[PDB]
């Protein structure tokens, strides 16, 4: 338990032949399950400081690097269209964390998942520690920039309120954060831990992930009838349930495409711990945070849904005008509204 393992030692990296990764796990407590891993990338020769990225519900840093879920590949990913490599090229050592839903099968189902009910901030958070701790003596760096895309923002948020004073000396928010009181991809199964023991009900699924197999076959046959009937083909129904929950533009810019969009939900981790939302009692100290901060909000789901008012003072808030959620994280433009702009301001720290 106590080490972190090499696993995948100076691999490139499918489609980006500059680009490096480094691979280390390490067992936590106290399932088979409770597994943590950490992705490094960088340039071949090197890269220099230190960018960690919290991924979101359901994602994990294996899809936030190689667009994967456990070597199961789903597309060719673009240095251009993902910000871990887009920083990696343009010199950082970038890092991300597999969480331990990163380990769970697929196949669990009701009370199976049962050694997930303490999946909750005390663990996320210890598991982060971990991480940043490994970090601080592979990069060198005292303090790290700390990134988050969606969940992975609020985590950033909360990992910060707790150790940014010896951590972290930036945040980068990717469309995540806290939310707005009682802002209402799920209907709640259960809305207390004891409900959730009650009735053996301990994650929350997703609608992509191993799981459902739709996404991609779609992306292969997209002209194929629609399960809706009220769409002409699949890939319309797919790219329209993405569009009604502001997860994505197809119609106009940022123009979100299949082949971005399917490979994300075809990659996602099968389940997420419901004991993450249930702690919405926990009260976290977002006054004293002073780091510098960028945060990105997209308009067709961030500007609805997240609070700017509890950020730190610094605070840099862009919007990203046509942009549904996903669209933060890949397509062809977000390299210049999103990418570029998040190295740009990473320059101006330095
Ligand atoms: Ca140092
Ligand atoms: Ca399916
Ligand atoms: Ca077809």
């Amino acid at each position: 338990y106590e080490e972190w393992k090499i696993v995948k030692r100076e691999a490139p990296i499918l489609g980006n032949d500059q680009l490096i990764e480094n691979i280390w796990k390490m067992k936590r407590e106290d399932s088979p399950y409770d597994i943590i891993s950490l992705h490094k990338v960088n340039l071949i020769g090197g890269g220099n400081d230190a960018v960690l990225i919290l991924p979101g519900t359901w994602s994990s840093g294996e899809q936030l690097v190689t667009i994967s879920w456990n070597g199961v590949h789903y597309t060719i990913p673009d240095y251009r269209k993902s910000i871990v490599l887009y920083l990696a090229r343009n010199g950082f050592n970038v890092y991300t964390i597999d969480y331990r839903t990163h380990y769970v099968p697929p196949f669990l189902k009701d009370r199976q998942l049962s050694f997930t009910a303490n999946w909750g901030w005390s663990t996320w958070i210890s598991d982060i520690k971990e991480v940043v701790s490994f970090i601080k003596r592979d990069s060198g760096q005292e303090r790290i920039y700390l990134a988050g895309e969606s969940f992975g923002g609020i985590a950033a948020l909360n990992y910060s309120s707790l150790y940014w004073k010896n951590d972290i000396k930036g945040l980068i928010l990717l469309d995540g954060g806290p939310t707005k009181h009682g802002i209402r991809f799920y209907t709640p199964e259960v809305n207390s831990i004891e409900e959730m023991e009650a009735k053996g009900i301990y994650v929350i699924p997703s609608r992509g992930g191993p799981n459902n197999p739709i996404w991609s076959y779609a992306l292969a046959n997209p002209d194929m009838p629609s399960p809706d009937p009220k769409y002409k083909s699949i890939s319309d129904f797919l790219m329209d349930s993405l569009y009604v929950t502001g997860s994505a533009n197809p119609y106009d810019y940022p123009y979100s495409k299949k082949e971005d969009m399917f490979p994300i939900l075809a990659s996602f981790d099968p389940y997420w711990p419901y004991r993450l939302s249930l702690e919405r009692d926990l009260k976290f100290d977002y006054e004293g945070i002073l780091v510098p901060t960028i945060a990105f909000v997209s308009e067709r789901f961030g500007i609805q849904i997240f609070d700017s008012k509890i950020l730190p003072s610094n605070s840099e808030i862009i919007l990203l005008k046509g942009y549904g959620h996903l669209d933060v994280y890949t397509g062809e433009n977000s390299e210049k509204d999103v990418n570029s702009v998040v190295l740009k301001w990473l320059s101006q720290q330095r």
